[PDB]
């Protein structure tokens, strides 16, 4: 069931640069990253690369980093999460960064339950981890049949082994796999439909 709260919620806003852009964003204790941008979110939007005519989903968006910090160099922006305070947080961003001009819905859902009224060229994610491997599997096997051809994915995901078990699975998965850069414990994955 849904119920509205009668707790308060801390809010913190926060600026920063990406991709050369001046953001700010409205942060809540209750969602991903409170008070700064995620390090792991900040190398995957430096890193990924869009097309003008790109429909791109921003999966587990959170108060919309992602999403906002490409909007206007893409065709449509699509960003989803479970959490509804996020998509309020998110929604709010949108009207904080002057996006108001550009194609971009945010929309509530459970994975990609609720996006998969269309296809997208990218979907872009900085996945959840304590969720457990099941939960990142599904995000990249679900994530083939909602790409267009020659669609991509992008992962942000702490190094190591645990890369490396994510990037062998994308590999069976889409049968390719790149990783786009590894930074400070980081690494951004990259895999084709095709």
């Amino acid at each position: 069931f849904s119920e509205k709260p009668t707790t308060k919620s801390d809010v913190k806003i926060v600026e920063d640069i990406l991709r050369g852009k001046k953001l700010k964003f409205k942060t809540d204790s209750g969602v991903f990253s409170y008070g700064k941008v995620d390090k792991g979110t900040k190398i995957l939007v430096e890193n990924v690369v869009v097309d003008k005519d790109d429909d791109i989903l921003d999966l587990g968006c959170g108060y919309g980093v992602i999403g906002i910090a490409l909007a206007d160099e893409v065709k449509s922006t699509t960003m989803a999460d479970i959490n509804r305070r996020a998509i309020k947080l998110a929604k709010e961003n949108i009207k904080l960064n002057n996006l108001d001009n550009y194609d971009i819905r945010v929309v509530h859902s459970d994975l990609y339950e609720n996006v998969k009224d269309r296809k997208y060229n990218k979907i872009i994610t900085n996945p959840p981890i304590r969720a457990g491997k099941e939960v990142l599997h599904r995000i990249i096997e679900e994530g083939k049949e909602l790409l267009k051809d020659n669609g991509e994915i992008w992962v942000v995901i702490q190094t190591k082994q645990g890369a490396k078990s994510l990037a062998k699975y994308m590999k069976d998965v889409f049968g390719n796999v790149e990783t786009v850069t590894i930074k400070g414990g980081y690494r951004v994955l990259k895999s084709k439909k095709l």
